């Protein structure tokens, strides 16, 4: 598990025998059998985060989008993330877009992708979460809680009930659900982020998880674009104190193309993820933790590729983190250098813990 051997020889080899389709199949297949490291960074106590009425053992969680189907979540967790997240699965199985529809951007460390929520659909999902959920509760118990991202199928009529299908099979298999409400790569999914019927849709989503029993009932949170106007994020602050929605997730990819992007591939279609992305979603992070007054959780998302990355989004607001595309350029090393470096930069500017350490920008 040696950062440099990964960055400097493995992954840059990687990339060049497999694109980026393939490389992501095979590394989920290889994750799903254990064949990866197994991170020998323990988590000391100062990475321990409470929120979402859960435990995370430390703060850095995979993203959505890696293992959309629930196949690899155990080899996950052996990786060194603090909480996993899968999906977003659709009710239906769906195909997704033609290939190829994911693109890399080397000079930029960034990924172009327009998947659109190619998924093995709920009951595929929820029998394979089944099969391991009484693992799944002793993880959660330990201190590793797993998040479900539900989406919705193409040729659906009404967005609101694929949503409340999701809660129904998968809320009760989850410690937290995610409607995705933010991809770039479904026609009219984003505009569900307008209030009247953002307010309609999650007022749905709610009442279906209070319908669950107790000990099944997941928090749900909303995953944004980091495309939205501040008319948008005003409006989505609203609703979400509104409607007691538990926290959010921010960001998701952007359909912007940031000025000074160098790969060839960047006028691809589709949502663009890595470190052009930083800044623009720590910004949002920032936005959206204002509006809330700090009284809702988020998880930071969008160009983590170091502890730096990490404790800006943390002082930015956010209680927790998620990676997805540093993976891609540095390989599993990535995550215990994520977590070193958080660790020693919070001892560094004299905070006891990662809990001390969010919101902290907007206390000066
Ligand atoms: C190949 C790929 C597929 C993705 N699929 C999903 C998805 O299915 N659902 C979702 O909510 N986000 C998805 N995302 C967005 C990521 O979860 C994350 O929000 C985004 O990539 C920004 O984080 P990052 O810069 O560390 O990649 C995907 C991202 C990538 C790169
Ligand atoms: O996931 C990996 N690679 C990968 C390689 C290793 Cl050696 C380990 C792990 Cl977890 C993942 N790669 C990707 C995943 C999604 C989208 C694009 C890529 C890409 O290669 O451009
Ligand atoms: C029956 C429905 C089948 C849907 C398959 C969707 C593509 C799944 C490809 C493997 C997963 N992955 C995200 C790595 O491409
Ligand atoms: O939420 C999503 C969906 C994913 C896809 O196209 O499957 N692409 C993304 O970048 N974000």
């Amino acid at each position: 598990g040696d950062e440099r051997f990964y960055a400097e020889h493995l992954m840059p080899t990687l990339q060049g025998l497999l694109d980026p389709e393939s490389a992501h199949r095979l590394a989920v297949r290889f994750t799903s059998l254990g064949l990866l490291p197994r991170a020998r960074f323990q988590d000391s106590d100062m990475l321990e985060v409470r929120v979402l009425g859960h435990k995370f053992r430390n703060p850095v969680g995979i993203a959505a989008g890696f293992d959309k189907h629930g196949e690899a979540v155990d080899g996950l967790y052996k990786m060194g993330f603090g909480f996993v997240e899968i999906g977003s699965v659709t009710p239906k199985p769906q195909e997704g877009n033609p290939r190829p529809r994911v693109f890399r951007l080397p000079e930029d460390q960034a990924v172009i992708n327009r998947y659109g929520f190619n998924s093995h659909g709920l009951s595929v999902v929820e029998h394979r979460l089944r099969a391991r959920q009484q693992k799944q509760a002793k993880l959660t118990e330990d201190g590793l809680p797993l998040g479900v991202n539900l989406g919705k199928n193409k040729t659906s009529v009404d967005a609101a009930e694929d949503y409340a299908e999701g809660v129904r099979v998968l809320g009760p298999l989850a410690d937290y659900l995610v409607v995705n409400v933010s991809s770039p790569n479904t026609a009219g999914l984003r505009s569900l982020q307008g209030k009247a019927e953002l307010r309609r849709l999650l007022t749905k989503v709610l009442q279906e998880r209070d319908g669950l029993r107790r000990v099944h009932r997941p928090a749900v949170l909303v995953k944004i674009a980091p495309d939205l106007t501040s008319q948008d994020k005003e409006d989505i602050a609203s609703v979400v104190k509104e409607l007691g929605i538990d926290g959010l997730i921010v960001t998701n990819t952007t359909v912007s193309r940031p000025a000074g992007l160098q790969g060839a591939l960047r006028s691809e279609t589709g949502g663009l993820s890595g470190k052009p992305l930083r800044d623009l979603s720590t910004q949002t992070i920032r936005e959206m933790y204002a509006l809330t007054q700090g009284r809702v959780p988020i998880i930071g998302v969008g160009g983590v590729s170091s502890g730096q990355d990490a404790l800006e989004k943390i002082r930015a607001g956010a209680s927790l983190v998620q990676l997805y595309t540093a993976l891609t350029f540095w390989g599993p090393p990535v995550v215990g250098k994520v977590k070193r470096e958080l660790e020693a930069l919070l001892k560094e500017q004299g905070f006891g813990g990662v809990t001390d350490a969010i919101g902290a920008d907007h206390r000066r």
